[PDB]
């Protein structure tokens, strides 16, 4: 078992590879991050082509439109409801004469089956709709029904009471030419515009807006890169593996330790351990492995069902280089001339997740009196919603001058709320403040406390 | 008076209901909150239908209205005065023919007795306003007069000097349709319009604004939830008489220990106790009472004259969550593993009390200088009112960009001030931000020494 | 010497007035700032009356005037230079006519001696201006020669070049009926109007501004309140008496003092007592004094020469109130149950000093950076100036988001400055921030250490 | 030896010129720093001088332009792209007869060889460029061509594919009278106006820049103040050299330390010292030498190659002021009565420096979550660029409030993302904060460590 000691203890090379396995994948896991922050990076600018082209598209099928005004834009009048459309429909018709652009639009049917539009104006309404305020009753049937007028590349009226939604659905097709600056064939896009006329909360406010879908391919006539990726995917694999190995002999020396703990006096008992880290020789691991795992797979089988599945594959990756980051310095610290600063993070999540806790519990009032308060004045506070939002108030600069003043000249309204409101907002400002330095002071103190004894398996080393 | 004692220790429950009952009114309690809640966010929505309300009147009812202009929205022209007032008159004659929505208006005269507008074109002036600045006087009898005149839905002018303010009031009923959404019965909203051309402050400058009342009814034609709300106020009423039961028993050993302090030796004298918590085994409960009696209230006899009272007896129940929020932490703590957390909290009041006025005092100079300083320049600090804004920007950074550096270029005046504004203001960041970490350092250290102990009804349990 | 030593102890009631004088002062202060806050406040809403006619003058008067604009309002061309001039003409010929006022206009002539106008429209140029870049060269006598053009209430054209302003002055009288709501005698206004078309930059652009001075009297027919005011001055006089008896008193110690360090003995050696505080007997009664003796001296003397001398003595009255406020809670402690929070104050200072020291000086380096850095890029940092307002920015939260990164995308320019704004300003925000809460910190902890003594005139009370 | 121990001691005068210099280069370097700031200052005016220029040129040269429009100025369609040109050009055409000021171009060619304009209407496109998005091809000779039109003081279409870019090219001279103002004989600028209606991205948006350089000279027909620079400059070698000879006495120190380690016994071995300061009696002086020869230099030599080498001697400058301003209190600090602050600054950098690399670890993982999550969403976080931006947010407000909750509602998209961006920018907000005062604390409990010894060579003094 002595040999088995001296593996937990692992400096144990000098003493004497796989570290270079461990360390090629951080290198390998470094440079697969590199790989990412150079796909990252592409993905960008071409994020950057994706934000260009939707500024542009709003400015192009808009009308009336403002920046800043997508918080604001829509119709309110019949008369104001019809001129988009109409000034939407007309970019339809006069787009290669007037556009900075050079777009090319062909088939493309949506959305429901068939056929061709290129955009459809589409209408829905309910199947059955009589509402009479003025007698204070509806007789509705909320089926909704679309009518969908096609207008084919070279004036409809809908109930307002009747309007559900009004959606206009084209697709564009152009050339990627800033590639070139990057050294890189011109890719081939096809954008899906859907403009959305929102009637849904028959307000007498039709917000109005446009959003985009990007399909992206190759030219139709024409691996370097894309080879290089997928060396870099079969390396992943070999970490992958290596870290399968090293999870085997963890469980292995679980094993031995599980039959030694009992096996030597028929032994008891079972050790939790707390924390008992340390913490990432295997628990890293794994992460990394489900990192390595998602590359392949945003490469691979689901990159065969785009969109959302790459996003969200990419999620994964950050955490094993932080973790890739993390383990590094661990790893780097080499005991970082003893590792002072490493242990000073292990005492405080003892204290401070029974503090984490009260906190929460302090703060779950907190965030109530936000549920009921909200209502009357402020759009800041109205759901869990903004509630979450003022969290971000107490700890820092941004919200106190706004909301606080803001509000108490206010929307106000009621004598007792104005005085309710500076009652509770101040209430509230000054608890957690006091108290939250404390907690990672009284547990800075503690840290110091973690410190006091800072500033200056027993058995096995013992035996040893 | 050895059960007594055991009474007070109370884990008992173990050494082994009441507790169940106490779970339950949390639950119970927590479920009412959740039904709050449920209602909050109904009413929220509803709360969202009445934004949307009112940003649409004010949209509908305006002109030259632009947004964010509601801060300074206001005439400075007859000519300029007169087309609102023409611009509004045209909204309650061509509504149906230009709305987005569906209103209907009909009887619902206001405000001095009698009879049908809808809406009616009031004008207030002095009774008596002889205003000559040329030869310095005037001669006024300061009787308001009020006349208007009355629109029935299907050119007046006054002078200047004479206006106080000029009304336009009317009703607009319509349907809460949006409510299909969540599956629920469409609304009857009355919503009551006053648009207000304010000149009480003779400046010159008439602000506009308009304002709505909502009154909510069941349509024309028509419990489950209902009696769910009322089953839950009964729940509540279960809970306050069980408060009321626990206050009896604590009550009965105040009386034990009134009688016991006293009845031993004849026994002297009375302590105070000091915090003597704990504290939430009464106070809690009572706390909880005003928060149950609140929600039958607001449930029952003043919801019968619906709206403040309704408003108001929310944030009573506020305080019993947190506080309903905070007791089953420090149940839950179950001495939380020996409660810890709790402890830390206690020690400092004492000192951090005497500190808090010491505090106040310090500010309430620095108040001070605000309000001599203030008016020169700036609105910021203007009155208490703004004074107390300022007592935001010490602490958090939103204000301290804005004023301190907007201040010195400045409005200015007075090379002195200029000279005075810096030398008073800069002052002021500087001394709170020092010490207020130290008084929370100073406890928080004292935390610390509340700690440094901490780190590591007698003499009943000696005897025990 | 022994009932010296009991003086200097003063409590000293209970073991037994004096403190009801100082006690009455401080109400009697505590009034008479009661009496400036009614003062203030009056002059606050009377400010609010001034600020409503700054806001409308402006308006009144300013052709394409635009809220926020005043920061940029200006002319640009000579078409555009002409039609505020015109359009500012207008307003003087059309008053009566289109203002929501009544202003009267009469004599009142300036600013030259003679005569009347109301309003003067004023050309200033050099007496001698050649003026040719195209030959780089120029023949200028710089004596500013006065043209004024007079306007009798019911187009001149100045070479650019020429140009080094234009001004028009006209007074306007009103009455301030909004008293009446204050229950007050309305005032009569007389508003003197300045408007400059300033081109002393000669740089093309011509900044156009609107400025007001109000003189303020009784109308031409017509104490209480004032009375109160004579008599609280009364009462201040009584106050600065009393102080400077009870600094007689002081005197007298000390000669007793000065004669009893020397006198016992032939005694020395003399000690300067370093705090010795305490402090504010002495200290606190003279600032008391010039507190004092400041309202009797606005309300007296010098304000019959109104208005800067009025605002000034204001601010000295604040010193005393929060040193009224200040000294009330030292009087108020009464020992504050052992005045522990007051003893905190006294040992940081004599390491804080010196730290204050060291901080500027690590301060005034990085302030330099900033003259050096600013002038390449951002309007932030350009003047001593702004670099003061940076230091607001590295405190508190408003500006770092701003400067920071607004500063990186930049308005850059020099590869190596965006290399090297960054390199340094992220230098500049880290340095201080660790540092600061150590020095507060490392004096908390010295309060701490303040506190850890603290936690738990010598030889006299020995023998007392 | 013992005179050497003497020497490294060195107060010494008082136990008693070399100081005065050093005390006059602080002076003297104090006084040119005085010099810099004189000269930074006239830059400043001069630098507004150019300030207001650059606003009056784009107001000039910019059709349709707005304030606080730069970030978005830019051309939409070819009606659109137009219409500015022509403005633009309409401006070179009209300006003796439109603008505020006097400008004369003559000459000055650019920027290609040859010949007169004064500005060129330059267009650039691809040699070949054949696009044609329909059928996804394209033919393209990226080569540049650069067809530019001459227009000489008192209609030209590009295809929207075909455009790169089109500049405007001019020169414009003035004299700069406001000089005067600051008793200074006018200057004679020569302003070089670019206009740049970039197409690089082929985007369909072509943002319009206009930029300008400067070249400032005398008048044509024509020391005091370039004198005292020379002299000061002159000074300042005198301060190197001063500097030089310390640094070969230091020199000579450490051959005789070198020699004498070694040489007494043979002696070993050597140490590094780790910190060993001190330390700015020879680090200091040659920064100082630095910065000594840097303004040399921008006065001198590449003096004659002006503008970045200018800027950036300056930087140097400031090194030595706050350097220079630092070394003054330390010697200013003369033990700084024991220099007891001077001393808690070296503790923590050894502490620190290795809680900084952990901490730049842990932030590396914290700024890749950023990479890989900002492309979605927002534009604030999108490249290492905004990544460095958000570093900002953490630390301090002004970020806080406006990405956490404006995120919240969001762009949002990805229900996952939208529970992804909460997720983990809540866990961002959390974990440095309260950790970094800890880490101030800790080092800072640890600066209080130092502070605990600090509450309160060596065989040499032994020796002594
Ligand atoms: C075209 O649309 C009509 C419905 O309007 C549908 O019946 C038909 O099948 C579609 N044909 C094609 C080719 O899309
Ligand atoms: C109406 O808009 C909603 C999104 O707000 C969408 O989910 C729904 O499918 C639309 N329905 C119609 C008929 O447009
Ligand atoms: C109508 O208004 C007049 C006053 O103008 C009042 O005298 C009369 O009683 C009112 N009648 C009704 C039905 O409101
Ligand atoms: C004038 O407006 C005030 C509110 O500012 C209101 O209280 C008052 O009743 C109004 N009077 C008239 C005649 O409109
Ligand atoms: C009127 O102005 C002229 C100068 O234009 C001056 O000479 C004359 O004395 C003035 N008279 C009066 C009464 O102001
Ligand atoms: C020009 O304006 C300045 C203030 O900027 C003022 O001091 C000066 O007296 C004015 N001179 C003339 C002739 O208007
Ligand atoms: C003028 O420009 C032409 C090119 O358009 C060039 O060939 C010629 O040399 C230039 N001459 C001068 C004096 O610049
Ligand atoms: C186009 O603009 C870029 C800067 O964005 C510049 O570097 C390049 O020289 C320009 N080329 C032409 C032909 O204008």
């Amino acid at each position: 078992t002595e040999e088995e000691d001296l593996r937990r203890r692992l400096p144990c090379d000098k003493f004497r590879r796989k570290p270079c396995k461990l360390m090629l994948q951080v290198v390998k896991i470094l440079v697969v991050t590199v790989q990412l922050i150079l796909f990252g990076l592409s993905n960008q600018l071409v994020v950057t082509f994706r934000e260009e082209n939707t500024i542009a598209f709003r400015h192009l099928f808009l009308l009336g439109y403002s920046d800043g005004s997508d918080d604001t834009f829509a119709a309110y009048t019949q008369e104001q409801l019809y001129q988009a459309i109409f000034y939407a429909v007309d970019q339809y018709l006069i787009l290669p004469e007037i556009s900075l652009g050079r777009y090319a639009y062909v088939r493309g049917g949506g959305g429901p089956w068939a056929n061709g539009s290129a955009l459809a104006l589409c209408q829905r309404y309910y199947h059955r709709g009589h509402v009479d305020p003025a007698n204070d009753t509806f007789d509705i049937d909320p089926r909704v029904v679309t009518d969908c007028i096609q207008v084919d590349p070279p004036n409809l009226t809908l109930k307002f009471h009747k309007l559900i939604n009004v959606t206009i659905h084209f697709q564009l097709k152009t050339i990627n030419l800033q590639s070139l600056i990057n050294n890189e064939i011109p890719d081939c896009y096809t954008f899906s515009i859907l403009i959305t006329f929102d009637n849904k909360a028959h307000s007498g406010r039709i917000p109005i807006r446009l959003e985009t879908k990007t399909h992206i391919q190759e030219c139709k006539h024409p691996s370097f890169r894309l080879l290089f990726d997928v060396v870099v995917i079969l390396t992943c694999s070999l970490s992958f593996l290596l870290c399968a190995r090293s999870l085997l002999r963890g469980f292995l020396l679980q094993n031995e330790f599980v039959v030694f703990m009992w096996r030597r006096r028929g032994r008891e008992i079972s050790l939790w351990e707390r924390l008992e880290f340390v913490n990432g020789w295997y628990i890293l691991l794994v992460t990394s492995d489900v990192l390595t795992i998602s590359g392949t797979v945003m490469k691979i089988g689901i990159e065969a069902k785009n969109l959302a599945s790459y996003d969200v594959c990419s999620i994964l990756l950050g955490t094993s280089t932080l973790l890739v980051w993390v383990g590094v310095i661990r790893y780097l610290t080499f005991f970082h001339k003893y590792n002072i600063l490493i242990a000073t993070l292990r005492v405080a999540l003892p204290s401070v997740m029974r503090f984490c806790c009260c906190v929460a519990v302090i703060y779950l009032g907190y965030c109530f009196c936000g549920w009921i308060v909200l209502g009357p004045y402020h759009v800041k506070f109205r759901s869990l919603s903004m509630v979450s939002e003022c969290l971000f108030s107490l700890i820092n600069g941004d919200d106190m001058f706004v909301t606080f003043a803001a509000m108490q000249a206010q929307q106000g309204h009621s004598s007792l709320v104005w005085l309710f409101s500076q009652l509770y907002l101040y209430s509230f400002i000054s608890l957690f403040i006091y108290m939250v330095l404390s907690l990672f002071i009284a547990l800075i103190t503690g840290a110091y406390d973690t410190i006091k004894h800072p500033g200056g398996e027993l058995q096995a080393y013992i035996e040893q």
